């Protein structure tokens, strides 16, 4: 409810990014928490963009490729996969400001191990410091719609419906970002 907890979509208001199904934090769990997000998802040592709160809290920085923004309703995000971060500690952002970019290298992107296809943001959803379902989440005018299973990408189950347009969007198509809904 409170305005400040209201989320967008992690990259800047304005422009379009291409999300991938959603899945659990590790990839392999439950609940589907996260989803990805990549202008083109191309190859490592591509041009990569700018990653952005999703809604006002304070920040905490993990390592230098995961980021955490804490409402002060309990409700959060972590993104991961991140370089060039920007912000700091215990600072305070609102929807919309800049936290860095998503890792356009292998060993950027991968800080603390692990594997990954190539360059893109991994975002999650928290409340109370656990990770919790997207199901019925809204980012702007966007309401998401979980799968079947990690990575479910068929647009008959995962899917996020504009409640501002009538229309449906689906895995790897471009996804515009207006920003808040009132
Ligand atoms: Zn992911």
């Amino acid at each position: 409810a409170p305005p400040s907890n209201l989320m967008q979509l992690p990259w800047r208001q304005g422009y379009s990014w291409q999300p991938n199904g959603a899945h659990s934090n590790t990839g392999s769990g439950y609940p589907y928490s996260s989803f990805d997000a990549s202008y083109d998802w191309p190859r490592w040592g591509s041009a990569t963009y700018s990653v952005v709160a999703a809604h006002a809290g304070t920040v905490r920085v993990l390592s230098r490729c995961q980021v955490r923004v804490t409402h002060p309703s309990g409700w959060a995000t972590n993104y991961y996969h991140m370089d060039q971060i920007q912000v700091s500690n215990g600072q305070q952002v609102s929807a919309d400001t800049k936290l860095g970019v998503y890792a356009g290298n292998i060993n950027t992107a991968l800080c603390e191990g692990g594997s990954s296809t190539g360059p893109h943001l991994h975002f999650s959803l928290l409340y109370n410091g656990a990770f919790v379902s997207l199901q019925g989440a809204s980012f702007g005018p966007y309401r998401i719609n979980v799968g079947t299973s990690n990575y479910d990408n068929d647009c008959r189950r995962y899917y996020f419906y504009n409640q501002s347009a009538g229309t449906t969007h689906c895995a790897f198509r471009p996804l515009y970002n207006p920003g808040l809904a009132l």
